[PDB]
This record gives structure tokens, sequence and C-alpha cells, in this order.
């Protein structure tokens, strides 16, 4: 569930951190095209693709099981797609945290003209 | 008027049904690209194209005349574009109802990466 | 800042005028592709590109200095990107006003199928 | 829950009818004081009272079982609070339908100055 | 209607000014009780009273005729309720302009605890 | 400001916790009258009172300095009103944490009929 994904992100970077990834670069947020603008943006490209490969369930609506163990995300008893979905978010959340140090505020709500490049394939 | 279109859909499938078609597949909702994912999604592709061919009026803002006769949509006294607009929505609404049995919840809020295919032309 | 841009537009065309440019043609609003549908729409294409060329700052979040002198927008003490950003909005706002006489309501919330053309380059 | 209440209303009066009751008279909607303006308003006063008597569950959030039978609302196999909640909703929706011909559009978004009278106890 | 009221305010005070009056003091905005905090607040109390006296039409929804003449608001050829509504709005907007220099930003989103005093009758 | 208040709450109780207090009991959220339903509600009554005593600044908008130290909230070097505001928020957030085990989900979106009792002075 997207709410859970936001939960992981905020649990990893702090309250409201999810908002730093709503419309960032060319792939973080609604839709996605062109080429990733940086590490953080690539995290979203990867996440988008991870979702694209899920079948049998809805990655943004399906509810899975997970938890935090000493500040680290932990996908619990999951089978099939649910397992895949949790894995998609867990990896994306850690990827944001891992690349926090290079987050470029100038990429927030990036201009449409800057993602006109060819859409890298999954 | 989009409110009227939502009226037809809800009148044909039930209260709030319109929300099942707000962001479904690759063409049901804001924007549209790639190739239709199913019958329901093709209904939206057709609807989008039907609008694209309307001239002289705004398909999403223009108000037309219509009504329900024994559970069936009926475009009334319409001339020119208004006639075309009502026809676009009427057909789309019946198309959703006609294909209700194959509606795939997994297509709601479909990942951007799954509509990367070539944009079928109208 | 986008709020400032809306300020210029409304200051030039009247209260709430900004809403006439939120989703107009193929480039006025969120995202932008295909070919401009008219003068007004080209104003937005130009504006989008003007933003795309800004570096070092966020064109939609950065706050610059400006004012109205006898009904005319005036970018004040600005240096670097801020200067560029204000210039982008000032030009766009005047461009809307300049082409008000050809504004086509039928272009508001234009169908996705009507911007399928090749995306003109900046 | 409130969504089910809305479906009851819409199922009895037509798509979007619930909106006719979001801010009507002195009681239809958030808060409520003063003299009811008509039968519809009286029923909103009662609906709130009915919710106020519920214990052990959240009337606006709890999900109960119900359905439509030949156009009439039927509360399903509910026990305890869920049964009371479904009833509150059923009675309120039937009342709106019952009094649809006296519904006065002039009471929509009523000024607070017309709801200052003393308030009756539930 | 309220949109026209907003244009009056913005036309007199500048773009987005209406927002300065959405939740100000004890009366500018939904509900209202207690002692007005200043002239601006007093005028909001009156505006609500003025709407409350209207009969035969919905003050917040009804559309009347008006225009600006040399910076001043002029209510057009309105009869019955529409004339009263336009007046309520005109007087309120002129009052906000009249008292713009005493407008106190500290009264924006005022705590409810400061609006408990007895309330004056319209 | 309110955003800082939300971060305090979320930092003490977890992501999105602030939402548990947007419309809870008779005082947690807009308006407030009647008898508090529990300790949490009592603290909301006080929080509003605390804001109501502030002068010279807008409690909901003013930005103060604060931080977290070993899980505890610390108000920074604030003078005048900013110090009082930070305190109002700190005390309220700590109270919600203190009483999280008595938090009753049945009081979320409480019916107005349960908040009619006389109201205590601040
Ligand atoms: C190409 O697109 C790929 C998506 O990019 C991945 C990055 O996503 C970060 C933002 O994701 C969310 C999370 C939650 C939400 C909702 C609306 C569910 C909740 C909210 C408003 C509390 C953040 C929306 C977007
Ligand atoms: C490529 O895009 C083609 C559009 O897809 C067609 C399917 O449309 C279904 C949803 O359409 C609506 C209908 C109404 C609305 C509004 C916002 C007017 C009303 C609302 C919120 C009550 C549903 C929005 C979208
Ligand atoms: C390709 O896209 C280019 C953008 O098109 C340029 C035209 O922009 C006109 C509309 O721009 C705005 C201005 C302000 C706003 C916000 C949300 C900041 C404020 C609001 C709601 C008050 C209008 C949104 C869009
Ligand atoms: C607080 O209510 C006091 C009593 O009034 C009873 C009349 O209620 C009218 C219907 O109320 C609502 C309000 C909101 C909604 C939500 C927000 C859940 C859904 C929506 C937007 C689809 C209408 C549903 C029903
Ligand atoms: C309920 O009012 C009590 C009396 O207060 C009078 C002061 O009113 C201030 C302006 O009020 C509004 C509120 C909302 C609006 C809407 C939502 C219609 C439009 C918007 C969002 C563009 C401001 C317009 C004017
Ligand atoms: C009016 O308050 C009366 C006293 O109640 C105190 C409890 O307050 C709970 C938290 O209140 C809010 C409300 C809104 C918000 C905003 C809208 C600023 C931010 C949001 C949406 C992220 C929660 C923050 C905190
Ligand atoms: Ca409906
Ligand atoms: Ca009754
Ligand atoms: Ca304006
Ligand atoms: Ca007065
Ligand atoms: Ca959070
Ligand atoms: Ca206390």
């Amino acid at each position: 569930n997207l709410f859970q994904f936001a939960k992981m992100i905020n649990g990893k970077l702090g309250a409201f951190s999810v908002w730093n990834y709503i419309s960032y670069g060319c792939y973080c947020g609604w839709g996605g095209q062109g080429t990733p603008k940086d590490a953080t943006d690539r995290c979203c490209f990867v996440h988008d693709c991870c979702y694209g490969r899920v079948r049998g369930c809805n990655p943004k609506l399906a509810i899975y099981a997970y938890s935090f163990k000493k500040g680290n995300i932990v996908c619990g008893k999951n089978n099939g797609c649910l397992r895949d979905i949790c894995e998609c978010d867990r990896v994306a959340a850690n990827c944001f945290h891992q690349n926090q140090n290079t987050y470029n505020k100038n990429y927030k709500f990036l201009s449409s003209s800057r993602c006109r490049q060819t859409s890298e394939q999954c």
C-alpha cells in the first residue's frame, strides 16, 4: 500500500520525508519519462519498474506485512506478489536514505522540458 | 460536461462507479499513452479519441441534454458538437457497463512503466 | 515562486486569471508535449523551456523580487538564476496578456489525443 | 461508515445526492445548533443524536452489512453497535427521500446567523 | 455568489486578498460567535447577518450583476434578493478595503477560546 | 507553526500520528465546547487556551526553534511569543504521548451531540 511505502520512507528519514519524493527529478512521483537525473531519481526509476513487473495484485493498493527492527525495514510473512511489493518499497526506501546526502532540492517539481530525453527502458 | 459523464456511469453501474475509471489501465483518466490493457481500457481510448475529434466546443465543460429511459442513457435534443459530445460519453458509459465483468482491479492506478509501449493512434 | 507567477498573471489580466492557464492547450499546465495549439499555448511552451534552462535554483519554489509600475511587471534587484526566473515569468505573463484576444476556451482541459504530435524541442 | 451512508442516500435519490446534504439547514453536516429549518433538517439533528448514542464503536468509521431490495434499504445481519449505526443511516436516508419534495435549495450553506436559537436535547 | 464576492475583494485589495478573510477573527469565515476583534471582524459579523436576512434565494450561490467603475464596486440592475446579496458583498468588500490598515495578521486562524463571549443578535 | 507541532507529535508517536488528533473528542481540532472526553481531549482544550493567551504573534503561523534530544522535545532559544508557542506545542505533544494508551478510537470524529455541555473558561 502506498501509505505503507510512505511509512517506510518517513520511518527511515523522518516525519513528512515522503513529500520530498512526491515530484522529484523525472521519475519520483506521478508518471515518469526521460532519463533519471541522479541517484535518488534512479531509486524511483527502479521502484517504478519493480512495480511494473508485479502481476496478480495492485502494488499501490495491496496491503502487505512489514516492520522496523532497530531502525531498519523488515518485510515479514509475505508470499507471492505481496512479497514482491513489500520488497519493491523496502528497497526504494533504503535507496532514498542511502542517497539522502546527494538530494538536490532544485530537482523538486522539475520542469517538463528537462525530461524530454529518451525514456530509459526497464 | 464531465459531471454529466460521471452521471451516466454512476447511473449505469451504481453510486461512485465513476471512481473505478479514474486512473485505470493506460487511458482511463488523466492523460493516456501506450496500448490499451483491456476492453475497459479500450473504452477509454475510444472515448479520448472521440473527444479529440470534437471541434467548436469544449467536451469536458460543455453542457448537453440527456436522460435515462428505463435504465438506458438517451442523448436528447442535441445539435452539432453537443450532439457529438453526448454521444462520446453515452458510448463510453455503455462500454464500461458492457465490460464490467472483465474489470481488473489490478489495473487501477497502473504503474507508469506498463504503458511505455507505442501510443496507438486514433 | 509559482505564487508570484500567478500574482503577475492576475495583476495583468484580473482576479483568478491564472486559472485560465492551468490546463490549456498542450503546454499550459502540468507536463507538456506535442505541438503548441496557439499563441497563448506557445507562451507556455516558451515558459516551460525558460525554466528548463535554469540551473542552480528551483524555478517553482525560489522567491525573487518584482513589482508593478503603472500596471506593468518589473523584475527588481535580481542576480543569477533568480533574475532568470523572474524574467521567465514576466515574459510569460505579458505573453498571456498580449494574446488574450485569441484565447480559445475550447482549449481548456484539452484532450490528451490532441497533443500526440511530435514534441517540439526547446 | 459514512461512505455506506452516502451510497444509501445516492441509491435512494440518485448519483451525487449526498452532496445536497453536506451543509444544509442547521444540522445537515458538521456541527449543529438552532431550530431545524424543515423535516430534512430535523432528520439530520436526529442522525447526529443517533450517532451520539452509539458506544463501543465509531459510527462514522465502522463498516456494517446492508443492501438494497426492490429499491428499499435493508440493514443486514448486524449485532451490537453495527446494527444501531446501520439503522441511524437507513432512517436518515429514507427521511431525505421521504421529504425530497420539500427540500429547499435556499437552505444550502445556510448562514450561521439563522442557527442561533436554543438547541434541543437528544 | 461567493466567487463574485471574492472578485470584489481581490479587485479592491489585490490578487488573493480574499484569503486574508478566510478565517480571520471570530466571524470572517464559517461559523461565528463572541466579540468581534476589530472593524474588519465586525463587518464579517454583519455580512453573515446580511446573508441571513435574504429570502427566496441562496446568497452564497445566486449570481448577480456587478462591475468596477474607476476602482469602485457597482451593483448592477438587480431585483429582489439578487440586489440585497450584491449589496451585502459590496459593503463587506468596501469595509475590508476601508480597514486594511488595521488588519491584524495575529487574528488569522484565531483560537476558538477567544470567541466565547456572548453573541449579539443581528 | 502547526507544521512544527505536527512534527513534534509524529516524532513522539510515529509517522502520521498527528492525524489521530485532527478531530478527536470535543477539543482536538477546530472549535471546541463541552466536557473533555479523556486526558488527551483535556490537553487539546488546554492547547487551544494556550494559543489563545499568545499576543504579538500568530501561534499557528509563527516559526520557532526546537529539536529532539534523545527522543525528547526541546524548545530552543525562543524569546517572547515564540517561546510560549513552542511550549504550548511541546506540552501538548508530550501529553498525547503520555496518554497514548488511553487514546480511544471511538472518539475520532465525535458527534457534536456529545459536546454540548457547558464549557470551562481558560
Ligand atoms: C514513475 O513513478 C514512480 C513513483 O515514484 C516513486 C516515489 O514515490 C514517492 C511518493 O509516493 C507516494 C506515497 C504515498 C502517497 C499517498 C497519496 C498515498 C499518501 C500521502 C499524501 C500521505 C503522502 C502518494 C505518493
Ligand atoms: C485519456 O484520458 C481519457 C479519459 O478517460 C475516460 C474515462 O473517464 C472516467 C473519469 O472521468 C471523470 C469524470 C468526472 C470527473 C470530475 C472531476 C468532473 C468529477 C468527480 C470528482 C465527481 C468524479 C473527473 C473524471
Ligand atoms: C509545460 O508546463 C509549463 C507550465 O505552463 C505555464 C503556465 O502556468 C500557468 C499556471 O501556473 C501555476 C501557477 C500557480 C500554481 C499554484 C498551485 C502555486 C497556486 C494557485 C492554486 C493559487 C493557482 C499552479 C500553477
Ligand atoms: C456530521 O453530520 C451531521 C448529521 O448530518 C447528516 C447528513 O449527512 C450528510 C452526508 O454526510 C457525509 C459527509 C461526508 C462524506 C464523505 C466525505 C465520507 C464522502 C463523499 C465526499 C463522497 C461525499 C459522506 C457523507
Ligand atoms: C461564512 O462567511 C461568514 C462571513 O465572513 C465573510 C468573509 O468571507 C471571506 C470570503 O469568503 C469566501 C470563502 C470561500 C470562497 C470560495 C471557496 C468560493 C473560493 C476561493 C477558494 C477561490 C477563495 C470565496 C469567499
Ligand atoms: C484547532 O486546534 C484545537 C486544539 O487541538 C490541538 C490538536 O491539534 C492536532 C494537530 O492539528 C493540526 C491540524 C492541521 C495541520 C496541518 C494542516 C498544518 C498539516 C497536516 C495536513 C500535514 C497534518 C497540523 C496540525
Ligand atoms: Ca454517486
Ligand atoms: Ca425525525
Ligand atoms: Ca486572485
Ligand atoms: Ca459594520
Ligand atoms: Ca509523517
Ligand atoms: Ca492538562
